């Protein structure tokens, strides 16, 4: 049973921003993703500090990156806190209405793309590199969820009876075809050095064959 909603218009603004806008430093989409599964991470250690019970989901926290030249997808997982389907709903935790206004005044006034991160609204930067993007959710509170959008103005939320995760989140991005080069164990490993090196939580990047 699948449930169909439309974008709030600022959002759909923001996505064909991030779609049709020339610019070519696209790799900071995996630094945003990245830092965004940080922030999902620290949370729920926070949690745990007062009440242990919050990691019987899953006690290890870390950050998987996981390519599939076959599926061409990237996948990133993380064993942080997730979100509930009312997060999901309510654009994936963030507050993605005040964030964009703030973002395309910045842009306006010389701001670049690669600034995204700064107005709360990172998530989006996946649609650089991915015509589709699927997010399997878990959080304590909640079932298992995934959400799923190729822009477009709308994005589907159903109950995932797939693979059960635990607790955390995996952002699934099914890459453009001329974005494989994100795929390719070198270039991965150059981003996550250039951008992710204060990321406190190991990153384990999976090698394929
Ligand atoms: O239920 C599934 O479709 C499924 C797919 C891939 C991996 C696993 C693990 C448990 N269940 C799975």
């Amino acid at each position: 049973e699948v449930e169909t909603f439309a974008f709030q218009a600022e959002i759909a603004q923001l996505m064909s921003l991030i779609i049709n806008t020339f610019y070519s430093n696209k790799e900071i989409f995996l630094r945003e993703l990245i830092s965004n599964s940080s922030d999902a991470l620290d949370k729920i250690r926070y949690e745990s500090l007062t009440d242990p019970s919050k990691l019987d989901s899953g006690k290890e926290l870390h950050i998987n990156l996981i390519p599939n030249k076959q599926d061409r997808t990237l996948t990133i997982v993380d064993t942080g806190i997730g979100m509930t389907k009312a997060d999901l709903i309510n654009n994936l935790g963030t507050i993605a209405k005040s964030g964009t206004k703030a973002f395309m005044e910045a842009l306006q006034a010389g701001a670049d793309i690669s600034m995204i991160g700064q107005f709360g609204v990172g998530f989006y930067s996946a649609y650089l590199v991915a015509e589709k993007v699927t997010v399997i959710t878990k959080h304590n509170d909640d079932e298992q969820y995934a959400w799923e959008s190729s822009a477009g103005g709308s994005f589907t939320v159903r109950t995932d009876t797939g693979e059960p995760m635990g607790r955390g989140t995996k952002v699934i991005l099914h890459l453009k075809e001329d974005q494989t080069e994100y795929l390719e164990e070198r270039r991965i490993k150059e981003i996550v050095k250039k951008h992710s090196q204060f990321i406190g939580y190991p990153i384990t990047l999976f090698v394929e064959k």
